[PDB]
């Protein structure tokens, strides 16, 4: 019959999505990821991996679409990573890259008849290669997300083709995980929705997506707030600039992955 623990579900439909409904979506996702506050330098920290019960390890994001089809993604609460998805009576997972993760995964969609684990991992690195295109060439926006939910849904019956599915994962990851991770990327998807525009991310968006782990680390290691090494970012035009300390990042980044036990207190 059973196992334990039902994960929090947050719903969102692309059918007539507005700025208000997407803002609400992204704030409920963050509200469910960070359990109130471990805060370093005025940015909340994500739950620490070691010592976190399986019962609090995942959150579910149910996406429905104008064609009345739904796909539920499963995100890991430690890093907001999309670990797999469920479409009807089938579940698919990216290859776990260590064993506690592999077994954490077995708690996720236990009721489905048909569960599969892909051989490959789910990082942008592999996804782009499978999709046959870079994130710079893939359009983001409500129309793209609508389309992606259908592709994900028909993978199960052979509608398929792995390029298309890999490509639909890139769209989902950026509009949900990255938007939750960065206030700037939530802003970028919000501009696309308020104008019913679809367009690829420019270099400023992509370089923050590649830099998140490193930004999380530099901020938690910083002496007072200054980085022991500057992170190199990009402007919309492609030019690079250095970031020397946390302060300019506070309106840009929304959540950081846990890296270190907090050296001072500050969070109370
Ligand atoms: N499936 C998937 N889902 C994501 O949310 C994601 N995010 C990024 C952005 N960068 C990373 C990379 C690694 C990790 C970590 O190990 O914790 C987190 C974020 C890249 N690929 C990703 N792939």
């Amino acid at each position: 019959m059973i196992f334990p623990k039902q994960y929090p579900i947050i719903n969102f439909t692309t059918a007539g999505a507005t700025v208000q409904s997407y803002t609400n979506f992204i704030r409920a996702v963050r509200g469910r990821l960070t359990t109130g506050a471990d805060v370093r330098h005025e940015i909340p920290v994500l739950p620490n991996r070691v010592g976190l019960p399986i019962n609090q390890r995942f959150i579910l994001v149910e996406l429905s679409n104008h064609a009345e089809l739904s796909v539920t993604l499963a995100l890991d609460v430690t890093n907001a990573y999309v670990v797999g998805y469920r479409a009807g009576n089938s579940a698919y997972f990216f290859h776990p890259d260590n064993q506690e993760d592999a077994e954490a995964i077995t708690h996720l969609f236990t009721d489905v008849q048909n569960r599969y684990t892909f051989a490959f991992g789910g990082n942008y690195d592999r996804l782009e290669q499978l999709a046959g295109n870079l994130r710079e060439n893939i359009e983001l926006g409500n129309g793209p997300l609508e389309e992606a939910i259908s592709a994900l849904y028909y993978y199960s019956t052979g509608g398929t083709q792995l390029p298309t599915l890999a490509r639909s994962f890139i769209i989902c990851i950026q509009m949900i995980s990255e938007a939750a991770r960065f206030q700037y990327i939530e802003g970028e998807m919000r501009t696309r929705i308020r104008y019913n525009r679809r367009s690829a991310p420019d270099p400023s968006v992509i370089t923050l997506e590649n830099s998140w782990g490193r930004l999380s680390t530099a901020i938690q290691e910083s002496n007072q707030g200054a980085f022991a090494s500057p992170i190199q970012l990009q402007r919309r035009n492609g030019s690079k600039f250095s970031v020397y300390d946390v302060s300019i990042l506070i309106p840009i980044i929304a959540l950081m992955v846990y890296r270190c036990a907090p050296p001072p207190s500050s969070q109370f």
